[PDB]
């Protein structure tokens, strides 16, 4: 009545010009690892055994729902890598219907699998009643879409699902029937306002009724959010995302008064400069990786039990923090604000 | 600048009545798995030698925290193990300071490090303005205190402080000494309230200023929440502690719509039931045991991608859930109250 163990049935091989095509038929969704070669020292070799083992259990767990693994050596399969579209090396990329869907975060079979139930589910999620409407308010750290329609034969909705379908499952897209609940978000028939992460205003999607283009290339352009946090599930996503160089990165553990405290001031510095184009801040939550919490103490020569900030130069392998004596000497968003431009006009 | 790997150095030792004594001097925190002996089998081999492994990572990761781990023997080393107050195997005894605080959650390494960090935080969180009090107010899924006290140097705070070691780290205890937050809280002077998980309205301790040991006394009889939360950091903890071999068990979203929805059913349902002293629930959000799911779903036959509510009978290895067609045909907190009353009285 326990978390699982892997009990030894070989269900993750190989995917190759061989068998790629039975493969993708023996399994309603499959995911692949898109890996270089292993070098052929024993600790590599024994670290892609080790990787292998985690698809395993991956698998094993996942597998009456429809879902299977797979491993694409970069070198040796390069030809069926390119036709599929794997070009980015270390990630999954799992294939779902007609969507290529890239994983880019913690390689462990709990957050896998996590990933792979949100896949499976569908790509809009209704919203009736006030209940359902206090859960839609109460999401902050994604993107979130919400749009209003006549119901679900509507064209208008249909061009919505296709849409959500591009995003999934990172980006979740909601939708109403309800009159009630559109004249509370204040949406007009057919209108779509997409909700920045951590922003209170949304930005209506303009010349409704939309189209799946319309709404696809409005998504990607407002992907990026001003303040962003680093989640296990797209860690290095987010992570390789720099601007120029640069993350800016703040340390605050959200359930912690101090934390609190500080997250709401940064809160706020992102929702006055959210048209700035030139700041991102990454959002770390030390209560979602603790076991990076002891080395980003000693790289950073930071205290991660109080609030911290500070400037990431990944380029150079550099940073810079803002001094606080501790929990309590926290900037106002004024002085945090001119605390960045100090630094970064530098 | 990546998760750690175990870097082979042997750092978790078995601790016996040879070197128990030099090892509590080597470590400030001492973190020890109390087990009986592994079975000679090579699969009970293997698994003991990976949970070894689980252990050294730990160790690796807070050594410059001046925590150890530690494995007792519960045959070999019994005459230890009753010295040092190991009774439970399978637990693991964190000493801290006079404390010995038992851990009987996920053996997992970023699990257990989750928690010896918590461990290692101070055992009373202050509380001075607006924001601050915003944070303890948003504290729903753990017991919590409040008290209000003159001043750090009162005796009255200090023996809160006491008090508060004893249940390090499983309930916050929270104090102010600003009058304006304890008005807003109608804290008198010296007075403390304790809001037991997911209630709205607090139990103000009785005979204040309240001793080390009326507040001990007071927790105790008060630990066991009507509603409570299935957490990695406790899952045994709360599956063992069972009421007559039955469990009512709640599985639900928290961020989904409907989730969200059923979720606040069952709080309200807990709230206007909270002084049955036989109504024990345990809320599962499926999306914190992502790698049980699919074995939840196949053991009770529910799916999990909607909220369920069941009766669990652990004594007889046996369990029956309210039918619902669809996410969407959620009971009222009357028909909830009604559907356990029938199960139970039955
Ligand atoms: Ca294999
Ligand atoms: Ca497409
Ligand atoms: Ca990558
Ligand atoms: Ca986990
Ligand atoms: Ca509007
Ligand atoms: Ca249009
Ligand atoms: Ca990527
Ligand atoms: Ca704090
Ligand atoms: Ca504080
Ligand atoms: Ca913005
Ligand atoms: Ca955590
Ligand atoms: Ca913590
Ligand atoms: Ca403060
Ligand atoms: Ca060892
Ligand atoms: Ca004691
Ligand atoms: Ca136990
Ligand atoms: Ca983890
Ligand atoms: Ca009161
Ligand atoms: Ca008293
Ligand atoms: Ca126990
Ligand atoms: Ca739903
Ligand atoms: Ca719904
Ligand atoms: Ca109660
Ligand atoms: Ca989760
Ligand atoms: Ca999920
Ligand atoms: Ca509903």
């Amino acid at each position: 009545l326990d978390f699982p163990e892997y009990d030894g049935v070989d269900r993750v091989v190989n995917v190759n010009a061989k068998n790629y095509k039975n493969v993708f038929k023996k399994y309603e969704v499959l995911a692949l690892l898109y890996h270089e070669p292993p070098e052929d020292d024993k600790a590599s070799q024994r670290q892609f055994e080790m990787d292998e083992l985690i698809l395993e259990l991956a698998a094993q767990v996942l597998e009456d729902k429809g879902v299977g693994f797979g491993m694409v050596d970069s070198e040796k399969d390069a030809a069926v890598a390119k036709k599929l579209g794997l070009t980015e090396e270390d990630s999954v990329y799992v294939f779902k219907g007609d969507e290529v869907i890239e994983y880019d975060g913690e390689f462990s079979a709990d957050t896998l699998v996590e990933f792979l139930l949100d896949v499976l589910e569908d790509p809009v999620e209704l919203i009736e009643g006030e209940r359902e409407l206090q859960a839609f308010e109460n999401i902050e750290d994604d993107n979130k879409l919400i749009g209003y329609f006549k119901n679900k034969d509507s064209e208008h909705y249909k061009a919505y699902e296709d849409a959500a379908e591009e995003f999934h499952p990172y980006i979740p897209f909601f939708a109403t029937f309800d009159s009630k609940v559109a004249k509370k978000l204040t949406l007009k028939l057919n209108e779509i306002d997409f909700y920045e992460a951590f922003m209170e205003e949304p930005v209506t999607i303009p010349d409704k009724p939309n189209s799946e283009e319309e709404i696809v290339s409005f998504v990607e352009a407002h992907k990026r959010s001003t303040l962003r946090k680093l989640k296990p599930e797209s860690m290095y996503e987010t992570w390789e995302d720099d601007l120029d160089g640069i993350h800016i990165v703040a340390f605050a553990e959200e359930t912690d008064p101090d934390g609190y405290e500080f997250l709401e001031t940064l809160k706020a510095v992102a929702q006055d400069n959210t048209d700035n184009p030139d700041l991102s801040i990454i959002w770390i939550d030390p209560d979602d990786f603790p076991l990076l919490v002891p080395y980003w103490e000693k790289t950073f020569n930071i205290d991660l039990s109080a609030p911290q900030i500070g400037v990431v130069n990944v380029t150079d392998a550099d940073s810079v923090w803002m001094e606080m004596d501790d929990e309590e000497d926290l900037p106002s968003a004024e002085e945090l604000e001119d605390w960045l431009e100090d630094v970064l006009e530098g």
